[PDB]
């Protein structure tokens, strides 16, 4: 599409215009109740125009727009809401960024028909939409996905996301560092949240916990992950570069090497970012039997998207690099 996105969008785009007038509700609140309204097909907050709600939802036909083609008109909505006001722990990843990801676990997860993956911070899962669409596009594979968020707009957004793009997935409202009723996965993927994890109670229940104060959230995130892969799968978070550099990350270096090991870590482009500080894609594999390190972790500055110049050698690299 494009042309199917934007037609979607515009309908998203003044419908949530609309809602956010009448409700008095943010514009990223009133995607999630255009949303429900367009899948459900109901004006559902009547006793709260109206008839232009309905004009504008009836204007198209959902089935004749792709999965790909709803993400991404839903990814338009949510990045105009998430323009001011969204602190960096709350943006969603874009594809330019999601699509890398998905590259990657089609280089490790080879020739299996089943991969499972789990995003435990998922946000409004457009991350996880965006790779689950990406390795179904041939037929071959069925990807089972998981996403946890603790937070009440963003998962509702994830829900209604998974709703209109016809996914069959399974998303959980809660904290993600608590227990998870979630069988281990293929895969771990996720952009994580940086800063403290407020719940000092659960946090003694992780190897990384600080002894005094808050833990961190985002080192947490890595130990969850590996909690819940299973030995030998994968795990991809992003991560701002600047982690790997500090003197606490010698811990969670040590945690990584008991349990595992760090294939790789691939800086991204600076241009993909607001002004965020640049993320890494940091790759983890799970110990098991007949799983070793790599003779080198890949470490790859990835620091334009379009220049072959310096995207082909890299690209060249990872082609071969999990076979
Ligand atoms: C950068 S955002 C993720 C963006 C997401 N990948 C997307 O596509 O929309 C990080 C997420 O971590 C979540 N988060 C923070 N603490 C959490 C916790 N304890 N459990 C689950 N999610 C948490 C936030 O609500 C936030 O959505
Ligand atoms: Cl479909």
């Amino acid at each position: 599409a494009n042309e199917a996105t934007q037609e979607l969008f515009q309908v998203l785009d003044n419908t949530a215009i609309i809602l956010q007038n009448e409700l008095e509700i943010s514009y990223l609140e009133a995607v999630y109740e255009t949303g429900e309204n367009l899948f459900q097909k109901e004006v559902l907050q009547k006793e709260e125009k109206q008839l232009k709600l309905q004009a504008s939802y009836e204007s198209i036909e959902l089935e004749n727009f792709s999965n790909e083609e709803i993400r991404k008109g839903l990814q338009l909505a949510l990045l105009k809401g998430m323009k001011h006001g969204i602190q960096v722990n709350h943006q969603m990843t874009p594809d330019s960024i999601g699509f890398i990801v998905a590259y990657l676990l089609e280089k490790v997860i080879q020739k299996k028909k089943n991969v499972s993956i789990l995003d435990p911070a998922c946000g409004t899962a457009n991350l996880l939409t965006t790779v689950i669409n990406q390795l179904e596009l041939k037929g071959d594979v069925d990807v089972h996905a998981s996403g946890v968020d603790v937070d009440d707009l963003l998962i509702s957004l994830a829900l209604v996301g998974a709703d209109l793009q016809r996914q069959k997935m399974t998303l959980l409202h809660q904290d993600g560092l608590a227990n998870l009723l979630v069988d281990p996965v293929d895969v771990v993927i996720s952009d994580l949240p940086v800063g403290y994890y407020p719940d000092d109670e659960n946090a003694k229940t992780f190897e990384l916990c600080r002894e005094e104060g808050h833990s961190f959230a985002h080192f947490l995130f890595i130990e969850q992950g590996m909690r819940y892969t299973k030995p030998g799968g994968y795990l991809f978070f992003l991560v701002p570069d600047a982690m790997f550099g500090t003197s606490d990350f010698a811990k969670v270096d040590k945690f990584i090497k008991k349990n595992g090991h760090i294939e790789g870590i691939i800086k991204l482009p600076e241009t993909l970012f607001k002004s965020q500080a640049r993320k890494s894609i940091l790759i983890l594999e799970k110990a098991d039997v007949d799983v070793k390190p790599p003779k080198e972790v890949l470490l790859a500055n990835l620091s334009s998207l379009t220049d072959p110049s310096v995207t082909a050698p890299i690209l060249a690299e990872i082609e071969n690099w999990f076979k």
